[PDB]
């Protein structure tokens, strides 16, 4: 719980191949639908809009 | 999911906010290209028919 109100949250799990298993967390900028890869990457671009 | 050709990658996103929350979707992704395909159906057609 850090994440503004309209953001969209996923998991990608991997079925297939070496790295079958893995789950990715993913989120998603309300409106744009703009595809993020971490906390960070989010966290960095509220400051940097 | 043996019907695949060799190299083709799967996964499932799972929604995990909103109304959608729990939704299941089958990806799947051709070599190299990272072309994006949603069914098996969808798949067999672009082999077939490129």
């Amino acid at each position: 719980n850090w994440l503004p109100p309209d953001w969209r949250t996923e998991i990608r799990v991997r079925t297939s191949g070496t790295k079958a298993g893995t789950v990715d967390k993913f989120y998603y900028e309300p409106i744009t639908g703009r595809k993020f890869r971490s906390k960070n990457e989010v966290l960095y671009y509220l400051e940097h809009g």
